[PDB]
């Protein structure tokens, strides 16, 4: 008899890594063709994004099945650990098989391999269930539809870390000046070759800041959560799926625009991605408020001390993104500056959120 | 006042991702030049490996400093969370700055940037300490050199997951057949194009199996650990550093050998990597046995029930690697088959380890 906490943490890390594999082809796509071939590049980008979304949803369904499986199975052991490793190895083949099926939809080998992988996952899970039932001491006490908050938190942390570190990984792997180019194309100057990669550094800064603030909101929310429901799970899944598109948005934004309208369009896309990623968390919070009596702590109830604080912490990014989208639509001249000032201020607001909330409450107090 | 468990888990995930960034250039190096340029490719590979080792050690020192910092700081808050995000962002620049300094050792800008990043990390940590001391309620009770087992476990899990998923990530990103090549170079056959990528699938299978079994040994060990020391931390750091070289070893092994001696050499390299990765864990276990009274549970003491079991679970891989190295040295004809049979059996031994241990104890019993 052994504790299964670390095994489930490792499984969550593996699944979070496997769910964000189809987002690398997205971030590795050309920022622009520079040869008036925008149509084909956008076609391929949209196809890759759809494939990423579908693979993420499938891996999340698998992760939920795993969480239920190990919720009915309390304690683990050596054999159960090896079977869980086998299940993870089987799940690792879902993205490849799905991409193969969607790329060759005419030949039946792709769907065959996909169904084979699914049946293998199911068979491993059934073997785990059988081993757990043959040894009743490996079952939960209640055995001898709320999700597990620990698994949700671990999955979200892994996804956020990967999405925040994608760009720095790409930089460290690829954007390192080489002596030849440094002293040939930049006239013997390292500072020039480093400044040439300024846009990527700024994109990484912005993506990391945004992802970290979203994770901060998520962590402040789930600190007052008692029972995670399946609707909250779906909403968090959608939020995490739309969070993987922040690196691409920032890459496009930091890229030099061929025409002034492309800058506005890219800012709109980035603001929409952020708005979705944050409004899904806000929807999770509202669905929790629906049954706060059995979903949230008394501190964030209707009338608590940290209720308005959490409201604002979760509605800051959606409101800012909506205002930026409007400025892009209505003003259309000061949109980039507004977006940059939002990027620079939202962190400051998160830091001084309590003072601003108090000031606003005092403003509504005597008015 | 908020719990800092999830914040430290996120920090550990980020640091584990940042520590394994310099291993991607290693796995992305050409398996062979095929033009009799082995010398230059091996030079670059060794340089990349040394850079990876140094960056891993530096990031591990930073992670240890962070663990001590948040061991003296018990509880966290919003400001502390934002400062920890800033510290992580600063640490994320250590690999890039170190590679820049080691690539341009003549110009002082690289070492300048490295020292600037180090001083920024130090300043963020000092600000965290000051904020924690100005608010005594954020300090540990003992405040108002054993490491923290949770941080070690999380870091190890992240490293193992990344090292196990590197190859499947590369496959899903790169080794997906395209219709044009499929129906042009393979004469209209998808199964042929898929079998053409068989070596990479086998390499991923082997790497995942080995990394998962090493993680299984680590998880069985740290389940009986009470107090992790700094020597055990150094040994685990070395083990994790040498674990990142398993993907490259398996890539080289699965690659077709130009001459029969290159196969033996690659098998020797793989066996040596595995031997180091496992013997460092064995050394950690022995250093724990040294002070078991305050480092291990009574179950794995000298004379316990699970003592020999853990001995064998930790000494299985080193002994197998040593036997394979010998076979490469002495036999030199059946070395590849022996290595493959070890790869296929070590999992079976882990599964049936208790029965084999009992059989061996009965063999020493009546003999
Ligand atoms: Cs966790
Ligand atoms: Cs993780
Ligand atoms: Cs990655
Ligand atoms: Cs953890
Ligand atoms: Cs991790
Ligand atoms: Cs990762
Ligand atoms: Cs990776």
């Amino acid at each position: 008899i052994q504790c299964s906490q670390r095994m489930l943490s490792f499984s969550d890390a593996l699944l979070s890594i496997i769910a964000t594999v189809m987002i690398l082809p997205v971030t590795h796509t050309e920022i622009s063709p520079e040869q008036q071939f925008d149509r084909s590049v956008q076609r391929l980008l949209a196809t890759r994004i759809a494939v990423y979304l579908m693979t993420f949803l499938i891996v999340t369904v698998a992760w939920a099945a795993h969480t239920r499986l190990f919720q009915v199975v309390g304690k683990t052991d050596d054999t159960l650990a090896l079977l869980n490793l086998a299940c993870m190895m089987t799940i690792t083949f879902l993205p490849y098989t799905f991409s193969l099926m969607v790329t060759f939809p005419d030949v039946p080998l792709g769907i065959f391999l996909f169904c084979v992988c699914v049946i293998a996952i199911g068979v491993v899970q059934a073997l785990i269930v059988g081993y757990a039932f043959h040894f009743p001491h490996l079952l939960s006490p209640q055995i001898q539809e709320p999700l597990s908050k620990e698994r949700v938190e671990a999955f979200s942390d892994g996804v956020y870390a990967i999405v925040a570190t994608l760009l720095i990984l790409d930089i460290c792997e690829d954007n390192v000046p080489d002596p030849k180019d440094v002293k040939e194309r930049f006239s013997g100057s390292l500072v020039a070759a480093l400044s040439a990669t300024g846009p990527r550094f700024l994109a990484y800064f912005g993506s990391f800041a945004t992802v970290g603030l979203l994770w901060f909101a998520h962590h402040s929310l789930f600190l007052h959560v008692r029972k995670a429901t399946r609707a909250m799970g779906l909403l968090n899944t959608l939020s995490l799926a739309f969070v993987g598109g922040l690196p691409l948005a920032y890459q496009q934004t930091s890229a030099f625009a061929r025409q002034p309208r492309d800058e506005l369009e890219r800012v709109r896309v980035s603001c929409t991605i952020i708005f979705l990623a944050s409004i899904f968390q806000l929807a999770m919070w509202t669905t929790a408020l629906l049954h706060q009596a059995e979903t949230l702590q008394p501190s964030v109830w209707f009338g608590g001390r940290e209720h308005v604080l959490m409201f604002a912490k979760l509605a800051l990014y959606p409101c800012a993104s909506l205002l930026a989208f409007a400025s892009t639509c209505l003003l259309s001249r000061f949109s980039v500056g507004i977006f940059h000032l939002m990027q620079i201020a939202v962190p400051c607001a998160f830091l001084l959120l309590r003072l601003l909330v108090g000031l606003a409450l005092a403003t509504l107090r005597v008015l």
